[PDB]
């Protein structure tokens, strides 16, 4: 398989002030084409070279899980953005975290603590196991709840490069800011 | 102990463009001072309520250790570079890198390709042994030398706060330009 650059679905420009135009060039145009352009050269020879992602994720490990955990972690990143909502979940998603967290409210707050407290980079993901049942995840560097068996849903990446340009030092106050571009609709339909 | 937040030996804007003075005053005066402050408050009413530095960071875990050998790592960071300088190492540690790496511009090679395979945030580290034998460490988060008993020589910080505002993905440029401000007599008084 020779893995793709996913086409973002709105202009680089959407998503100011939360991820600037030039973070969005850098982030998705830069980063993420030199994860997945690594990806596709070291699977070749190996037992991933006609694997899917998800597979390769799951059982993958050193250079090839680095590179096949951050193409897929960013895949699912850029897509579950949108301009103008944020708001809340609804249906069966937010009636879950509701009962599981106690609150949405509470649910974030647990969510941006996660995310704060992560030591160096990573990522923090809200996910479901195969009961329907949720979890905050904390994952060091390239780490994915997919390499658990979960179902990945939201995914916050706190390696430095996702924030710096705009907040700098600030992790907890880029954290507070992403959910007003969370798209609901399409976390929804992940779970 | 009360760790002290360092005092530069030099101008905030001493170091630019390699490490510019937007970056000295987020690196050094917000990211230091976070380690410092954060160590101070953690080690109340513990074993290392009164022991010197490098005694936390050859024993402590966790937070503590996550702090402790962040603020040790800064410390010879910030203090091992000046404007005016670079250049080749001379007497013990010149000779000593000669005959373990060949010469200084192998070293630097080597010494480049270890701080930019280095996934993730960290440090690359020039250290000693007790017989004064060269190694090469690559030290994920907040690693430091101390912690397999070896002296930090010379280190080269990778996590991306360090050059994001001046280089953005540009790791490699920024590894390679900081062989120009290294002041090597300071570098050469801790072999
Ligand atoms: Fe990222
Ligand atoms: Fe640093």
């Amino acid at each position: 398989m020779t893995h793709e650059l996913i086409s973002l679905p709105y202009a680089v420009d959407a998503l100011a002030p939360v991820i600037s135009k030039e973070t969005v060039e850098f982030h998705h145009g830069k980063h993420l084409k030199t994860y997945v352009d690594n990806l596709n050269k070291l699977i070749i020879g190996t037992e991933f070279e006609n694997a899917d992602l998800n597979t390769i994720v799951q059982k993958s490990e050193g250079g090839i899980f680095n590179n096949a955990g951050q193409t897929l972690n960013h895949n699912l990143y850029f897509t579950q953005f949108r301009p103008g909502k944020g708001g809340a979940p609804k249906g069966k998603l937010g009636e879950a975290i509701d009962k599981q967290f106690g609150s949405f409210e509470k649910f974030k707050e647990e969510f941006n603590t996660a995310g704060t407290t992560l030591f160096g980079s990573g990522w923090v993901w809200l996910a479901s196991d195969a009961n329907g049942k949720l979890s905050i995840e904390k994952e060091p560097n390239a780490g994915n709840p997919v390499r658990k068996g979960l179902n990945p849903l939201l995914g916050f990446d706190v390696w430095e490069h996702a924030y710096y340009l705009t907040y700098q030092n600030r992790r907890a106050d880029h954290l507070k800011d992403l959910w007003s571009i969370v798209d609901w609709d399409i976390v929804e339909s992940r779970y």
